[PDB]
């Protein structure tokens, strides 16, 4: 029906809003809805941009949230078509940004449009929480905007994270949480040696392999309705000289969790020293946490946003919090319930990235749906 | 008593024959033999300086083998006193070069000097074939000297390298052979993917750890009375991109065995394979071999040796083939029975290499004491 939403997507994917440039996304958002009575609130640290736009001063308060920076886009000349120049081919949208995540973000501003046309005297506030650093490391961005909200007590009651959560049909899956991410970076501790001598040197890779084993085939938990089993991965390994005839004298692995509420920060970090431990490895370990899991139970925002997928897209969505994290992470410290819903998530962060148009209308008439439901 | 072979060993290693380059030390060597009848024979090979001196036309053949290239120095600042400006300090000469090995050389070239005069109708010839490149690859030093002798049926009956071969006290240890070195450069394959989706990728240092303690657990060999038990070792392990979210596609591992006779080459590649293929493991392995083991069992050389060294030295000497490897390997092919003795090889290669003042002298009457026993 309305193509709105399309022409502002296009708008928005048009500017080349690498992190943390914003290249005025959130001016452009915020001049459109200022003009049905959002007040805008300009949120900058350091170089991120962020806003905070709102209709309204009482709950239930209703909160979009996204980022309108994308990631780059690599060699242009490896694209079909230029990656900030929308493009319509073979019922798609493609450029960077169309899928993560500019398409939501206009579903929701033309959403807001139609809401308020329809029920100018609606209850409630409708916010927007928008940042220019998702993608990157994120430090002065949504996590900055979260804590100035709730050092005023200005809090949430329903929130919805426009990041693309779709397998391949838009509905067919919405995030009502997401793992936790725990990482250690490990340095096992040997003797330098002359390899023909081995009982003079001490090999940390010889020294690693059992516990290396016993954390690669450790069972962390059973998961449970809402999680998968949490899960343990190496992404690096380096040790050694390069020499062929030289025993090294210590051994780098670097390794992340994502885990579900079945388990704890601090009972995985205590599992692993124990394996280390009980294998008499000697190393240094050092942890860094990005993020706790967050889940919102079924509850009204997870039943209101399948039945608007109901209606529209005429699918049942599952619920879902497989898969990276989102910036939901911090913003559920403010938000009773949050969710995350957008399109189809399998072309993000690649080249030719895309959108099937006929979801566009139908992804702001989800969000409309949740807001005249919630509202 | 003599201090010819002190005099010659500090001219030997005042010379900076940094591998591949002689600076005229095979030279000297010539001229210094040519007066008691040594005929020189240059074989030249790239880069690489060669010589067998030769005197006596007739069976048996003694040679003494050996390097005039020595390891780099490093920062000279770094060592008491320069490394080609040899030193006698607290009873030891320093420099570099003072045990590996042209101390040895001296001695023996003394040592031929004495016996050529006491005995100028001895039976037999004495040989020397002295390279200047045992330190590097080694491609153009004596194994295309040893090629040429057996080319021409040019074949020696008892051999000594000259390389330092005592724990301690000279003649401590000689070795009567060396173990193989087999080398491997393994490639597992795995494939790459966003850590959060486990089930996409394959985690090639997770594949791997099945496989990598059985490695590092496995018993190759019971080692035998000549040998220690076979060795396998990890030199270096270096997989993933930097990332802490990715798992890597690939997992490179280098390692090494130092074997005895006990396994075989082909043997024990075929147990890596099969450990390797018992735990599923999708993998390149490139192979290399640098050395068969090699073995003089007990017989004339050794008990001469053993004689020898208990007249001059006072002790028990042990047969060893422990540590890495020599030229031997090469000189095996061609000489009946090879041993290698020397001094001290505790500070090889290091900085403030030296050698016990008391030694020299010693180690020359050794080497006298093995010509009069064989020739
Ligand atoms: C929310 C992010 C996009 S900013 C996302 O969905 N990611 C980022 C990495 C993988 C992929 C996923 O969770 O499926
Ligand atoms: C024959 C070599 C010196 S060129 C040697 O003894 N090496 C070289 C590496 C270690 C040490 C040893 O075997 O003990
Ligand atoms: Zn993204
Ligand atoms: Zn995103
Ligand atoms: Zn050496
Ligand atoms: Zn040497």
């Amino acid at each position: 029906t309305e193509t709105q939403s399309l022409e502002l997507a296009k708008e928005l994917i048009s500017r080349p809003s690498v992190t943390p440039d914003d290249r005025d996304c959130q001016k452009l958002l915020a001049e459109r809805l200022h003009k049905i009575g959002f007040a805008a609130e300009e949120l900058h640290f350091g170089d991120t941009k962020n806003i905070w736009l709102r209709r309204g001063t009482k709950a239930p308060v209703v909160c979009f949230a996204g980022h309108t920076d994308v990631v780059p886009t690599g060699p242009v000349e490896k694209w079909d078509s230029p990656p900030f120049e929308p493009a319509e081919r073979d019922g798609r949208l493609y450029g960077r940004g169309a899928a993560d995540m500019k398409t939501s973000i206009a579903c929701f501003v033309t959403a807001c449009e139609r809401f308020v046309a329809k029920h100018p005297n609606h209850q409630g506030s409708i916010a927007l929480l928008i940042t220019s650093d998702e993608e990157g490391d994120a430090l002065d961005g949504t996590t900055k905007v979260v804590d100035v909200l709730k050092a005023r007590d200005e809090l949430i009651d329903y929130c919805i994270v426009g990041e693309p959560t779709a397998v391949d049909k838009l509905g067919d899956m919405i995030k009502n949480g997401r793992r936790g991410s725990l990482s250690g970076n490990l340095t096992v501790k040997g003797k330098q040696g002359h390899i023909a001598y081995p009982h003079l040197a001490i090999n940390p890779v010889h020294t690693f392999a059992p516990a290396l084993l016993e954390l690669t085939q450790e069972v962390w938990d059973e998961g449970n309705e809402y999680f998968p089993p949490t899960s343990f991965q190496i992404s690096n390994i380096n040790g050694g000289t390069g020499a062929t005839n030289v025993i090294p004298g210590e051994l780098n692995v670097k390794f992340n969790f994502r885990f579900s509420t079945e388990s704890t920060e601090a009972g995985l970090k205590q599992r692993v020293h124990a394996i280390l431990d009980k294998h008499g490895v000697q190393y240094d370990l050092q942890w860094s946490c990005s993020g706790q899991p967050f889940l919102t139970q079924a509850g009204k925002l997870t039943d209101v946003a399948r039945a608007a997928i109901a209606e529209t897209c005429g699918i049942e969505a599952e619920l879902s919090t497989t898969g990276g994290t989102s910036d939901g992470r911090f913003i559920k410290a403010i938000a009773q319930e949050l969710i995350e819903l957008g399109p189809s998530n399998a072309t993000i962060h690649q080249i030719n990235e895309n959108v099937r148009l006929n979801d566009i209308p139908k992804l702001s008439a989800v969000y409309e749906g949740i807001l005249a439901r919630l509202l």
